[PDB]
């Protein structure tokens, strides 16, 4: 099987806005997670071909990853901060769905998720 196309990251027909929460999600949340020692599996769409995971996209029907999230932020694709938060949550839950408790890849995701939740708890109030 080939890989699916990646999630959309730009749509010139969508309206765009700047908000302090979206700025924070890029400047603080995405950039901090990106540097984490276990970030690398989550920095781009899961390449099921290269990883030899022929059933990945039979099980995961709503793919998400931090490369896509980053591009969405940088393209002003999100109108609401909640959309971006949902995408991070989709990324983590996809890993937990595909895999099993205690797998190394799951514990990697859990470490990123703990950091994510700390940074989301520090999300600024809307201006
Ligand atoms: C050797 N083994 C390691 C785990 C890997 C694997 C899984 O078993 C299950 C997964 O859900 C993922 C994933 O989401 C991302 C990456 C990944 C992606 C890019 C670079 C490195 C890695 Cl580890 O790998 C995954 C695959 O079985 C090959």
């Amino acid at each position: 099987s080939m890989n699916p196309p990646p999630p959309e990251t730009s749509n010139p027909n969508k309206p765009k806005r700047q908000t302090n929460q979206l700025q924070y999600l890029l400047r603080v949340v995405l950039k901090t997670l990106w540097k984490h020692q276990f970030a690398w599996p989550f920095q781009q769409p899961v390449d099921a071909v290269k990883l030899n995971l022929p059933d990945y996209y039979k099980i995961i029907k709503t793919p998400m990853d931090m490369g896509t999230i980053k591009k969405r932020l940088e393209n002003n694709y999100y109108w609401n901060a909640q959309e971006c938060i949902q995408d991070f949550n989709t990324m983590f839950t996809n890993c937990y769905i595909y895999n099993k408790p205690g797998d190394d890849i799951v514990l990697m995701a859990e470490a990123l998720e703990k950091l994510f939740l700390q940074k989301i708890n520090e999300l600024p109030t809307e201006e």
